[PDB]
């Protein structure tokens, strides 16, 4: 016996949507957040500093025992070191394992995998948190988490009118070509977000690049980057004025920047919202700090490998 | 990017073969673990994932060394003792080694083997500081994989006029003492196998204490390898209160020993630091090493073979 290398391409091919983990993960989330009735064991992702390298080693293990699947992620990032740059991207792998055994079933790429489960998460926050009549999209950002949010997003909702804003104007132009649909080029995340009502922060800036006040009051904003304690994309006004909302509230305590340099104070998790127990205020301004958890990947790892298994 | 290469368990016993020659790595890394930030060694504690319905656990063991610039991150499981009924095997473990520099998954290995002589040679490295000045018979209490491993580097290592091996099973005891080399006394009881034992060996499943301080000769230094939850036992209140305490990292002592939580045991020393000269070896007092693992010491051993296994 030995473990099953599934490559990006085939990931890619057993996955297929991400708007069909959706459901799945709304199932997780909330399992999650119901204590240890809910069945998932997952521990705070743990992280490793190559400070030499100025890079990170992220580890996150799971086991959900409702669809019971026992799977770890490991992935690594490495600091923008400016504009000209030249940085190595995320890489992710996922390993799945037997969970009576033990043994190692397979070993598969994790980047789509982190791809398409980050943007359905995002996609499930603002299909809850999202304000009554929601027209303008805004995204911040034009990297992988760029395309899959904006894939998925345009898929499950209707946006009257899309923006993008990338520090580099030459990428956010690419985006805007390469991606289906009219998407409007910013020049400023101010302009961006003007009148916004769901906006996506998806960059790996460490200094705050959106501000409170631009946002349009009730607008929801799902704040995916900035995943150490030292790095923020949002403001102390808009983490201040708006009604904090997290996938895990110990990770978030942990990992946030953003929630630990402006002090701010967890409203809820998603799951919570998710099952009922916590309210949606989406008329109020919200803020989804979303982190990344294992047993995101765990659902999809097994929803894969099931799917892969079948032949 | 680069798809991962594959070792298999027997690629692994290939490229890494007298579990005595990671002795010396291996006391570079404990001291460089212990010897805080200047150590170059980025080691957060272990992190455990009970699952629960299987009665099992997931062990996840990432690490970073800046000494020998290596990358990675040991994934182990390992399922309670049941009996004839427990799962076989009890553990089973994975390395995986990354590029420090660009973060590229460079290999997935077994580490079934660098668990079972990684463990060894750090016992031995203790026992070698720790033991007795007049360390002539040894015990051993288990007989599974890191009986085996324990047993060849002790016997390669150093020196005793007598072996002795216990284990719950007496069948296996005495299938251990047929297939090993060199003769070894097989016991009936704990108390007898530790009776005037000068340096003991615990690598049990047990949960409930199995060693009484009460049998101890004093001065004898113990390895306490089993038992790395923090509700399971190998060793006794007395045993643990009269004893120096040492361990590979205090942090994870304080967080996976149930030997050293349960007994409110205050740990001396951690062995890096002795290794090191920070702090003393009481090898005429009776001594402790609790051992649980440390990612750092899959890590040298991981590059060790990796590289081996790049060049031929
Ligand atoms: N410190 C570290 O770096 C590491 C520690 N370990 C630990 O070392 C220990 C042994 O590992 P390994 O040899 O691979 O596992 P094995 O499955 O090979 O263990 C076999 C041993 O378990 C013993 N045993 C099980 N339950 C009991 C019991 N309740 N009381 C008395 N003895 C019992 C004996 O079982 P039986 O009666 O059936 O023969 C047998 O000698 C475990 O605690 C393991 O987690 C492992 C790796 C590293
Ligand atoms: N919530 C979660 O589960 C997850 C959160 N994350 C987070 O999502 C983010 C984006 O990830 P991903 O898209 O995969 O990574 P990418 O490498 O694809 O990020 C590309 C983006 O980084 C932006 N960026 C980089 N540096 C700066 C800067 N300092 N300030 C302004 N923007 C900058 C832009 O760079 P440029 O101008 O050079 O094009 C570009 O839009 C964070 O980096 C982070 O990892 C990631 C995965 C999951």
């Amino acid at each position: 016996r030995v473990p099953a290398f599934l490559s990006a391409a085939e990931v890619e091919e057993h996955l297929r949507s991400s708007s069909l983990l959706i459901p799945p993960l709304e199932t997780a989330l909330a399992n999650f957040s119901s204590g240890p009735e809910g069945g998932v064991m997952q521990p705070v992702r743990t992280v490793v500093p190559v400070t030499k390298h100025r890079g990170y080693l992220g580890v996150m293990p799971a086991y959900s025992a409702a669809e019971d699947a026992l799977t770890t992620k490991l992935v690594t990032f490495y600091e923008d070191r400016g504009i000209t740059s030249v940085v190595p991207s995320h890489q992710a792998t996922v390993l799945l394992f037997e969970p009576s055994n033990g043994t190692l079933l397979a070993v598969m790429d994790g980047n789509v995998i982190t791809a398409k489960r980050t943007a359905a998460v995002s996609a499930i926050a603002t299909k809850f948190l999202k304000p009554p009549s929601s027209e303008v999209l805004c995204i911040l950002g034009a990297g992988v988490q760029a395309y899959s949010h904006y894939e998925i997003f345009t898929e499950q909702f209707s946006f009257k009118e899309v923006r993008i804003w990338n520090r580099t104007k030459e990428n956010a132009e690419k985006f805007a070509d390469t991606v289906q649909g009219e998407v409007r080029v910013c020049s400023s995340v101010q302009e961006a977000v003007a009148g916004a009502d769901v906006i996506i922060t998806v960059t790996l800036a460490t200094e705050p690049i959106l501000f409170g006040e631009w946002v349009k009051p009730g607008a929801h904003i799902n704040a995916v980057g900035a995943s150490r304690p030292d790095w923020r994309e949002l403001d102390d006004e808009l983490m201040k004025e708006a009604v904090l909302y997290v996938d895990s509230q110990e990770a978030a305590l942990k990992e946030s920047g953003d929630v630990l340099l402006s002090g701010a104070e967890i409203f809820a998790e998603l799951g919570e919202v998710i099952k009922g127990v916590k309210p949606a205020h989406c008329e109020k301004t919200t803020v989804f700090k979303s982190l990344g958890m294992a047993v995101e990947d765990t659902v999809a790892a097994k929803l894969i490998y099931d799917s892969w298994s079948s032949g």
